[PDB]
RNA sequence: GGCCGCAAGGUUAAAACUCAAAUGAAUUGACGGGGGCCCGCACAAGCGGUGGAGCAUGUGGUUUAAUUCGAUGCAACGCGAAGAACCUUACCUGGUCUUGACAUCCACGGAAGUUUUCAGAGAUGAGAAUGUGCCUUCGGGAACCGUGAGACAGGUGCUGCAU
RNA sequence: AGGGCUACACACGUGCUACAAUGGCGCAUACAAAGAGAAGCGACCUCGCGAGAGCAAGCGGACCUCAUAAAGUGCGUCGUAGUCCGGAUUGGAGUCUGCAACUCGACUCCAUGAAGUCGGAAUCGCUAGUAAUCGUGGAUCAGAAUGCCACGGUGAAUACGU
RNA sequence: CUUACCACUUUGUGAUUCAUGACUGGGGUGAAGUCGUAACAAGGUAACCGUAGGGGAACCUGCGGUUGGAUC
RNA sequence: AUAGACUGA
RNA sequence: GGAGCGGUAGUUCAGAGAAUACCUGCCUGUCACGCAGGGGGUCGCGGGUUCGAGUCCCGUCCGUUCCGCCA
């Protein structure tokens, strides 16, 4: 699979709120440097936080 | 488990495991959709605005080689900035230098300086002339430019949760 | 050295100008305060429609310059229209500083003439020479204010009360 | 030789105790999850006790009792 | 008359 | 296998709309709730009739039903 298309999941875990803006964090500097080296992004799905960042995202690169 | 009761259940009554506390009275604050008494353009009475339009300016976000850094409820957002075409500039690209742009200090060479060409975007580099002066134990040098050290310079680099 | 901080599918904050008749425009005519000036303030005269240009006094200043204050008053006109409101944007031609206004300054002239007809939820300031409104000056600064700081002109309404 | 006593051993049925057993009831710890906000102030329906019923859940309601309830 | 909740150094 | 019903906003329902959902701006110390302004599907898929089709007709996937028996 090393020419094959990954797919990322990111779930936030200790931390509570704070976990999901750090996991919020997390996925733009991903899609950040995915759109730097050219590789396509799609967000698969979603699950805002209650009150900030989001619990879990999954993105296609 | 035993006894009692139609039942609901009552009475007697542990163990494993877990924690370094649980608890009572009182004290100082803080808070109450407790009480009482007051103050402030805080409401109430008025006047004029913003939120709609265009433009100026700052900020978040996005973009970008860079879009420099900081300020984030009131108490950040015409704020540091009482003023970014160059400079400022701390950012990026490219060309350059490495006791250095800026300081002390050792030794050596030189006055210092003032003008002309010269190739480069410029830094810089190669020259060419001009003067080569002043205090002066006339013995010195003093100043100001270069060379070679190497102890050192340098940082708008991080932490305002060390100050 | 050049470029960027001025980038632009958007959102927010603070302001300026408007949506006009208590007004736009043309003519005439009164009333202020405060402040700065020597690599600076710049008179008068001449030229340019204009921004400004040339020449050249005065002043280190209660002396000279910046420096006609505007709102106001009189007359005329516009006559309720996106208009003789509004001046965004753009084309052309210029002036000034500065080695150099392409990115990215200010201003002038001609031309064009956008939204905007009083703004939803919501929200701000003010108790007297205050609010509202009108001009003037200064710091920064070669050039670059609708911002900041200060100066005066007209000048209200309302407060039963907690 | 025989009788009596009697150990080993055999049968049936209970008791007690240990280990284990598909499944199942509650209990204790969570540096973060979901749903509410029941208690601490009059905690926003005063709280609690016994009892009965009801409800995802903390809990709600009825009857009696207490102050270990503020204001008045 | 209505009015809920603030994880973890 | 036979006879019917359907298939439409992200979901659930009407015929291109409603509720929920989703943005944006408010309120709040922040979230929730609440207020205000918006957008969102071209009708499961194909063909044919029609000047004209989500609608009418046929075929096809797709789910829903009832029946499929007597020796
Ligand atoms: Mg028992
Ligand atoms: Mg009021
Ligand atoms: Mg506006
Ligand atoms: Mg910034
Ligand atoms: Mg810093
Ligand atoms: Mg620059
Ligand atoms: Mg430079
Ligand atoms: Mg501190
Ligand atoms: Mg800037
Ligand atoms: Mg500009
Ligand atoms: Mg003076
Ligand atoms: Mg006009
Ligand atoms: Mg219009
Ligand atoms: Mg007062
Ligand atoms: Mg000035
Ligand atoms: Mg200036
Ligand atoms: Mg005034
Ligand atoms: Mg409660
Ligand atoms: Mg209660
Ligand atoms: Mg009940
Ligand atoms: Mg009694
Ligand atoms: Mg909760």
């Amino acid at each position: 699979y090393d020419s094959a298309d990954c797919y990322l999941d990111i779930q936030a875990g200790s931390g509570g709120t704070e976990a999901q803006d750090w996991a919020s964090m997390l996925e733009r500097m991903y899609l950040r440097w995915a759109e730097s080296r050219g590789f396509k992004t799609e967000i698969i799905e979603e699950s805002e936080g209650e009150v900030a960042g989001i619990k879990s995202v999954t993105i296609k690169i």
